């Protein structure tokens, strides 16, 4: 398993580049198995789940191609089953059973993997297939869906916010005979850059971004092009990166309106912070981050992924700060391998109790999910010696080139294969 060393201290400045949305790339491309022409989607990240990805589609019987664009051709679909072992490596895998359903009246999928943060059930997927007319049986650990015909709109009340959902029902709804309403719906940017997806196509949805979308099913969607928006996760954590380091970065190829809350933070622990249509600059002015108060919450609140992220920042923050997550259950284990480096933390219930130190110190340390494993590398960017994280391929899942990016911020990094 390939570890990342890191010698720091170093202060991270300068410029990058943002990526397309890991999260955005991943419904658009499950999106595409509605397409019957060829679809070309613009600023898809190089990630490990846009590679798991592409071989899921293909087997379900989907030609791809990619670079910086990756290039659909679902027109000869012809095999619904997806296979465990590409479903199970990731959390998207779980969009192609809406897709299969409404398109093909049929669809089998296993139950997704992904960031082992909680129990992340898939039950309002189920419930909104369900509501659209489609049969959902669990057998042979596959979740299969089923429908003779058409799936037929409906007026459909989650109980929950979820963004996967709202995903599975507005693109499955987009075939179904009739009229859907989707009520309180995620409001997730990457809901917006979907449903816009698919209008592309000639779907015809409104409401995106909202808490109520409502689609008027069509016979059909063609093709087209489409350019997936920045990713504001990536985005959040190299504003972090300066942050913590006392550094200047400007971000490029951002869209700074997806990140009203994180960068309000931002600016409450200190930092200068100005933007421009497509760029977001942050320059601490070399001074200790104030600790702050995050609580996560559905978008535009502040987003769960970014919260190791702020952990960190509060760790190595001025003062006694507070992290509360309340979407995932399982989301603090960066903590104790934070304490290792030095920092000073309680955890209580689903809230972190932060009290800032000056300055972490290197160790061995190891996060079994994405965010919480960048987390532990930004860590080792600023701590004092030398720091190896391992099993970082969690951070391949959601980072394109993050050393090569990081690096050119001045951090003295390296992969290396390991034991
Ligand atoms: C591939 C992708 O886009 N991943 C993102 C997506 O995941 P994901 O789509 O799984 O996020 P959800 O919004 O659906 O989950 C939110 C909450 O709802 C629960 N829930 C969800 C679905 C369901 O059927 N039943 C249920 O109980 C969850 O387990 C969690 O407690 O949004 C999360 C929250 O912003 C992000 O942190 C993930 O990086
Ligand atoms: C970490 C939560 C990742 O974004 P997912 O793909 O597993 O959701």
């Amino acid at each position: 398993m390939d570890k990342f060393r890191v010698q720091g201290p170093t202060r991270l400045q300068g410029e990058v580049t943002i990526s397309g949305a890991k999260n955005a790339a991943l419904p658009i491309l499950f999106a595409a198995l509605l397409a019957e022409e060829p679809v070309e989607i613009q600023n898809v990240p190089k990630l490990k789940d846009i590679d798991t990805t592409m071989k899921l589609l293909t087997q379900l019987g989907t030609k791809v191609e990619r670079x910086g664009s990756v290039w659909i051709d679902a027109s000869n679909v012809n095999n619904f089953s997806a296979p465990y072992d590409l479903v199970k490596t990731m959390r998207a895998s779980i969009w192609a059973l809406g897709p299969l359903v409404a398109r093909f009246g049929q669809g089998q999928v296993s139950l997704p993997g992904g960031c082992a943060i909680g129990a992340r059930p898939v039950d309002l997927h189920i419930f909104g297939l369900e509501k659209l007319g489609a049969e959902i049986k669990l057998e042979e650990g596959y979740v299969k869906a089923s429908v003779n015909g058409r799936l037929k709109g409906a007026h459909i009340v989650m109980d929950k916010v979820s963004v996967g959902a709202t995903v599975t029902i507005m693109s499955a709804a987009t075939l179904a005979e009739g009229t859907t309403i989707i009520e309180n719906a995620a409001r997730e940017p990457e809901i917006v850059d979907t449903a816009n997806f698919l209008v592309a196509l000639g779907a015809k949805i409104s409401g995106q971004g909202t808490d109520r979308i409502t689609i008027e099913g069509v016979e059909r969607l063609g093709g087209g092009v489409y350019r997936v928006l920045p990713d504001r996760i990536e985005t959040g954590t190299f504003l972090v990166a300066a942050a913590i380091s006392g550094g200047k970065i400007v971000c490029r190829n951002a869209q700074p309106d997806t990140l009203d809350a994180v960068l309000a933070k931002l600016r409450e622990a200190g930092a200068d912070i100005e933007t421009g249509e497509d760029w977001i600059s942050l320059d601490m002015h070399g001074k200790r981050p104030k600790a702050v108060t995050v609580r996560t919450a559905p978008h535009p609140a502040f987003p769960t992924d970014m919260q190791a992220q702020f952990t960190l920042l509060n760790l190595v923050a001025e003062g006694t700060g507070v992290i509360t997550e309340t979407i995932f259950e399982n989301r603090f284990m960066h903590v104790p391998e934070l304490i290792r480096m030095g920092a000073h933390a309680e955890i209580e219930s689903n809230t972190v109790i932060c009290h800032g130190v000056e300055k972490l110190s290197g160790a061995q340390v190891m996060a079994t999910d994405l965010r919480a494993s960048a987390s532990l590398v930004l860590a080792g960017c600023i701590a004092e010696g030398t720091t190896v994280v391992d099993r970082i391929y969690h951070i391949d899942r959601g980072y394109e080139r993050i050393e090569d990016k990081l690096r050119a911020l001045g951090a003295n990094i390296e992969r290396v294969k390991g034991e």
